[PDB]
RNA sequence: CAGGUCUCUCUC
RNA sequence: GAGAGAGACC
C-alpha cells in the first residue's frame, strides 16, 4: 500500500479530524506486582518518549506496492481457494438493510457506542441519532444513505493501546482509520451472506478462524490441519498489500458467484480517501484497518497468498493437500511435505510481503505443535486427555494486560477474564498467578475463578 | 476515538 | 431471549 499525495483539507474541502491525545490508561493496582515492559503507546508529536519524528513513523507502514494485476500464480490461487468456497453455497443476493443494520444469528449488530464517522462524526451525529435497536427503524438510514452518498473518506485516529518500548521510542503506534456508518451499511448489505457463512464456519473450508471459539477451536485444528506445519509473521500485513491481492479477491468473488456491481466495491478499499487531522490523503493499497469485513477479507486474501506462494515457489505442489487456517494474517498451515518459509519469504518479497520467521525467531526453524502460535496462544496438550488442546496465553503477555487499566471500576472483570486465559497454563502457573493477585489489598478483594471449575468447565465443552 | 470475533460479568 | 458492561485476540 502507497500513500498517492497528501492535500490540505482546505483544497479538498474535507472536514478536519481530531482524535484523542491523552492516554485512557493507567498504571493499575497490579503493575509493581507483576513485570512488564509495555506502555500506553505515543498518541502525540511532542511525546517526550520519542525519539523521531512521529508523523513520519506513522505512516511508514506504507511501504509501496509491487505488483498491480494478478500474474498466473495468483490467478491459480484465487481459482482454487473460491473452488474450494464453492461448496459452501455462499448467498450472493443482497442482504436487507434492516438485517445488515440490525443483525442475525450469525452477524452482530453495527455497534452503537461507536462513530458514525465521516462526516457525521464532524457534525455531532451520533449513530443513536440513526439507529434504533429496538424500532429496527431503518427509514433514516436511507434517508442519509442519500444525502452524503457512498465512498466516503474514512477518519484517520491513532490507537489507543499497549506497545512494546522500541515501538514507543520509535513511534510505531497503529493507526485507526474509522470507515463512514455509509459503507459500513452498504458493504455489510453486500457480503452479509458472506460474513455469516464465514462466522459459522471457521476451519479448512473457509480457510478462517473468524467466528473460533479457541477453548473447542483448538483440539480440531491438529485434525484439520495434518502432516507438516508451516507458519510465519507479517510485517504490516493490512498496509503492506499491493493492489494485485484485490484484483485477486475480485477473482475469488466473482467465480462464487457475486454480481459485478457487488465485485466493484473491492476497489473502494483498494483506493481509499483519508482524513487525518487538517489534511487529506490517498491510499493506493492497503486494507483500510476499520472497514467493513477486514478480518474476512485479509482471511481470504491470505487464502489467496499463501497458495500463489506455494506454486511459485515450489515444482509439483499440489493445492488440495493444503490445509491452512487464517485470520487476518494470522497462518497456521499444514502440507504433506515440510514447506520451507525461507523460500515462501523470498517469493514473499517480489510480491510486496515482508514476512518474517514465526514468533520472532532470529531464524526460520522448524514450526511444530510444540512451539507453534495461533492468535498468540500455545498448543499443549491435556496431560490427562491428551486429545483435549489447551490454548495457551503466555503468562508474559497476561502480565502485560493486567499491570494497567482504562477504568479501575472494572477490575472485577478483567482480572476474571485473564484468569480464564491464564489456568490453561496449568496448575502450578495459574496458583501462582492467583496468589501474586492475592498480594495486594483490592486482590484480596476480587472473586477469583476455581482452577478446579475451569477445568471442570472446559472438559465439559465436549 | 474503526472494523470484527470470542468469552465472561451484570439486568428484565 | 433482550438490554448493559468489560477483557483478550485479529
Ligand atoms: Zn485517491
Amino acid at each position: 500500500g502507497e500513500i498517492q499525495w497528501v492535500k490540505p483539507n482546505k483544497e479538498t474541502g474535507r472536514l478536519n479530524i481530531n482524535g484523542p491525545t491523552r492516554t485512557k490508561l493507567e498504571p493499575s493496582v497490579f503493575h509493581d506486582v507483576f513485570e512488564g515492559n509495555k506502555e500506553p503507546a505515543v498518541l502525540h508529536s511532542k511525546d517526550p518518549r520519542l525519539e523521531v519524528d512521529f508523523e513520519q513513523a506513522l505512516f511508514s507502514k506504507y511501504v509501496g506496492n509491487t505488483l498491480y494485476e494478478p500474474d498466473e500464480y495468483i490467478k491459480e490461487a484465487a481459482l482454487h481457494y473460491a473452488n474450494q468456497l464453492k461448496q459452501l453455497d455462499i448467498d450472493t443476493s443482497q442482504m436487507s438493510m434492516e438485517e445488515a443494520c440490525y443483525g442475525t444469528e450469525n452477524l452482530e449488530a453495527i455497534d452503537l457506542h461507536t462513530s458514525a464517522g465521516y462526516p457525521y462524526s464532524a457534525l455531532g451525529i451520533k449513530k443513536r441519532d440513526i439507529l434504533d435497536s429496538t424500532t429496527r427503524d431503518v427509514s433514516k438510514m436511507k434517508f442519509y444513505m442519500d444525502k452524503y452518498g457512498l465512498d466516503l473518506p474514512y477518519s484517520t485516529y491513532v490507537k489507543d493501546e499497549l506497545r512494546s518500548i522500541d515501538k514507543i521510542k520509535k513511534g510505531k503506534s497503529r493507526l485507526i482509520e474509522a470507515s463512514s456508518l455509509n459503507d459500513s451499511v452498504y458493504l455489510r448489505m453486500t457480503f452479509g451472506h458472506l460474513y455469516e457463512t464465514f462466522h459459522a464456519n471457521p476451519g479448512t473450508v473457509t480457510g478462517s478462524a473468524v467466528g473460533c471459539n479457541p477453548d473447542t477451536f483448538w483440539s480440531k485444528l491438529p485434525i484439520l490441519l495434518p502432516g507438516s506445519l508451516f507458519a510465519f509473521d507479517y510485517s504490516g500485513y493490512d498496509a503492506s498489500l499491493s493492489p494485485v491481492w484485490f484484483r485477486a479477491l475480485e477473482l475469488v468473488l466473482r467465480e462464487i458467484g457475486y454480481s459485478e456491481e457487488a465485485v466493484s466495491l473491492v476497489e473502494g478499499i483498494n483506493h481509499t480517501h483519508h482524513v487525518y487531522r487538517n489534511k487529506t490523503y490517498c491510499v493506493l493499497g492497503g486494507m483500510p484497518s476499520g472497514c467493513s469485513g477486514t478480518s474476512i477479507f485479509n482471511s481470504m486474501i491470505n487464502n489467496i497468498i499463501i497458495r500463489a506462494l506455494l506454486i511459485k515457489t515450489f515444482k509439483g505442489i499440489d493445492l488440495d493437500e493444503l490445509n491452512m487456517v487464517a485470520y487476518g494474517d494470522d497462518v497456521l498451515a499444514s502440507y504433506p511435505f515440510p514447506i520451507d518459509c525461507l523460500e515462501l519469504a523470498r517469493t514473499g518479497k517480489e510480491y510486496g510481503l515482508t514476512m518474517t520467521p514465526a514468533d520472532k525467531s532470529p531464524c526460520f526453524n522448524e514450526v511444530n505443535w510444540d512451539n507453534a502460535t495461533f492468535l498468540k496462544r500455545g498448543f499443549l496438550p491435556d496431560e490427562q486427555f491428551p486429545f483435549l488442546i489447551h490454548p495457551t496465553m503466555p503468562m508474559k503477555e497476561i502480565h502485560e494486560s493486567i499491570r494497567w487499566t482504562k477504568d479501575a471500576r472494572n477490575t472485577q472483570d478483567h482480572v476474571r477474564s485473564l484468569c480464564l486465559l491464564a489456568w490453561h497454563n496449568g496448575k502450578q502457573e495459574y496458583e501462582k498467578f492467583v496468589s501474586a493477585i492475592r498480594s495486594v489489598p483490592v486482590g484480596k478483594a476480587l472473586a477469583i475463578p476455581n482452577y478446579e471449575n475451569l477445568r471442570r468447565n472446559w472438559l465439559e465443552l465436549f
